[PDB]
């Protein structure tokens, strides 16, 4: 029932993701100059590098917060790729499936510690 619990767990998983070389392509913003039409196609740019320094600043105040940056890395890649067959979005794919299968305990956990406070409040006092 820790409620602080998820941050040290994310910077973790962040750790796992940044070794993984499916991670690569998605580890510092998109360059722009190699893939010029970029930002015709996608309205908010996300990368992993972002969503920890937002963490390490004390600028998430929830794992459902980051978990919402994260899914924005993989529906971007989505959305740019020319094929469902291209190399980058194939990485995202398979990135998204080990996220996923290791964020569900981490929200999980979360949502029962708050659950576990407002059983206990303090109405007399
Ligand atoms: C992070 N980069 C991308 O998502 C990207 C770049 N090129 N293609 C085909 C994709 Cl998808």
């Amino acid at each position: 029932y820790d409620i602080q619990a998820w941050k040290k767990q994310c910077e973790e998983l962040l750790n796992l993701i940044f070794q993984c070389e499916d991670s690569e392509p998605f580890r510092q913003p998109v360059d722009l100059l190699e893939y010029p039409d970029y930002r015709d196609i996608i309205d908010t740019p996300m990368d992993f590098a972002t969503v920890r320094e937002t963490l390490e600043a004390g600028n998430y105040e929830s794992p459902m917060e980051l978990c919402k940056d994260v899914r924005l890395i993989f529906s971007n890649s989505k959305a740019y790729t020319p094929s469902k067959r291209s190399r980058i979005y194939s990485m995202s794919l398979r990135l998204s499936a080990f996220f996923e299968e290791h964020i569900s305990s981490v929200l999980s956990d979360y949502k029962s510690a708050l659950r576990f406070h407002k059983r206990n409040t303090i109405t007399k006092r």
